[PDB]
DNA sequence: CCCTGTTAGCACAGGCTGCCCTAATTTTAGTGG
DNA sequence: CACTAAAATTAGGGCAGCCTGTGCTAACAGGGC
């Protein structure tokens, strides 16, 4: 298994978050925030370009497709949604719930998400205050 | 991502769960439950061996060393108590919640192991009425 | 440095070796005689194949394009015109010369190479017995 | 293979050739007789610094280690050595011999360094005039 | 415009291990003669 | 021991995903001409 579980997951999320913070997603952000190298993030970008999760600009900017996107969103999705199942139900201490969740992200199927929301009283939001996105692309 | 998400541990649950139902652990054995060749399943156990997790005894039976039956152990625990966790609070469909317990038990730490415990009951069983093992090395 | 000095060039000089001695040129076969993984093998081969120096063939025979080929020619003719100035001027021992020719082999220009061919008197064979290569698209 | 053959051997060599010509060895010194640029100097560097190859003094003068020294005087002795064995015995036209002994210095063993001062009665000088270093240290 | 160097963000080459495959054998454990 | 069925190996790959080394341009900074 690697540390990031799923990496192409974890790179889109990564421009996720760059995007929500309002700066530009570059390569040596998620490089910076996942602690790879470069040619290690060049290369596996590229692979994403290939299956078409992303592109990157004239200008070396990331952007996400419509399929990387969608597929971003879900991540993001599942993390706030585990992030709320760990702290409202399991009560895992404040400082661990993002690391727990990083690895809960890329496991957690639609099935068991929209049952969350049933459970969690319709969540709009993670533990920390932070919109979940995609809740009626999940069907809510 | 991986299908299996951890290799190394679903070899070590696959061999754990062979021995509770009393078959012998043969990596013909593994190649038929996790559906892999035996070149590619001799070549995991020929890593894992050369890990410190398990032998290839004489008479060719898979053998856990004591670092490989703790994390057996641990991993059969977390699916067992996700399985709980699933069915009693998540509300899960049974058809279900193995094949998602499969994904998470690679995912969970033991600090939400001990607040899942607590959070279902001091369990005993998972839903399907096997027992949940190393609940004691959990600590409680 | 390269240990290798010239990593494309060993690869043509490697394939060279092999069909001279009558083995199929494989990917195998490089990886066994540069003690190299099967990956980076497979990845260098393609960057040869993407710049005009061979193709991987169906049944995965590496063939020589005519510029491939030329220059593996060019390279062992300078490894056993060095394996005669190493013998028949410095006097290298015999045990040590090859290793030596292996590295010169790389940065000899054909310069050189025509004074050696003056300099040896007209040589036609390596110190061992076989044949220098590419005399007469050397410019004899 | 790199158009230096050896980097680091390349960078050591130079600052050597400044400290015989009484200029301060500067990065800017490196870039310009390499022709390089700041920035590749400057990382260069660091590594080498960071190997224990050189320090770069309070006033950013360029100072070899004694490990750095050694392997400056070792490639400084190939490289002489090497035009003696261009000029008198292969007979390259002067104007070439700097640029191929450029490349040789980087890939001759000491076990040849050793024949060709026996076999070149003895040399002390390059055939420019200036004086080959390490001769003691090569064992002779 | 030099000069000397830095910081940021790339490029390509050339290395690695993990974990997955087919085809074609070979070894081994158990069975029958 | 001799055939067989199950088990494992041998041979030669595949792709994902890590790495360091060694090169680049742009922008900038501080001082100089
Ligand atoms: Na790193
Ligand atoms: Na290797
Ligand atoms: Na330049
Ligand atoms: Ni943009
Ligand atoms: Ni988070
Ligand atoms: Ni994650
Ligand atoms: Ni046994
Ligand atoms: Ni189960
Ligand atoms: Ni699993
Ligand atoms: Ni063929
Ligand atoms: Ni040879
Ligand atoms: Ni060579
Ligand atoms: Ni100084
Ligand atoms: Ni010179
Ligand atoms: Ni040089």
């Amino acid at each position: 298994m690697n540390e990031l579980v799923d990496t192409t997951e974890m790179y889109l999320r990564t421009i996720y978050d760059l995007e929500e913070e309002g700066v530009t997603p570059l390569r040596a952000r998620i490089a910076e925030r996942l602690d790879q190298s470069g040619p290690t993030v060049s290369q596996t970008v590229s692979r994403m370009e290939r299956d078409g999760l992303l592109r990157v600009a004239g200008d070396r900017h990331l952007e996400l497709t419509e399929k990387g996107r969608a597929l971003a969103i879900a991540v993001m999705r599942k993390h706030r949604l585990a992030e709320r199942l760990l702290v409202d139900v399991i009560g895992l201490p404040w400082e661990e719930v993002h690391a727990e969740a990083c690895r809960w992200e890329h496991v957690m199927s639609e099935d068991v998400e929209r049952r969350l929301v049933k459970v969690l009283n319709n969540p709009t939001t993670s533990p920390f205050g932070n919109p979940i996105p995609g809740l009626v692309e999940l069907g809510v």
